[PDB]
DNA sequence: AGGTAGTCACAGCTGATTGCGCTGAGGATTAGACGTGCGATATCTATGCCA
């Protein structure tokens, strides 16, 4: 397992939305421990049964 | 007076229906670090020996 020291890592610079279409992961989910990891032009919503609608 | 076309009343053909089965998205949920008792290893040095 490599563990990466400061010095090689910069930034996670998250992505922009683009066509009206939500940026995907390689699992086809977004990390978002951080409200700066939300990509541009998203918005999370904590709302139930909303994915239905 | 004579006859066959328009029309209405009972038969076949077919899609809708009420028993049942799959999918896809929700809400619930042990194997290293830290410290310790123990067992093997170091070490400073008081004292008696002879040349």
């Amino acid at each position: 397992l490599g563990l990466f020291g400061y010095w090689q890592t910069e930034e996670y610079q998250p992505p922009v939305a683009v066509d009206g279409k939500v940026p995907r992961n390689e699992f086809g989910n977004v990390y978002l421990f951080l409200p700066s990891m939300m990509p541009i032009g998203c918005v999370q919503l904590n709302l139930p049964n909303l994915h239905r609608v």
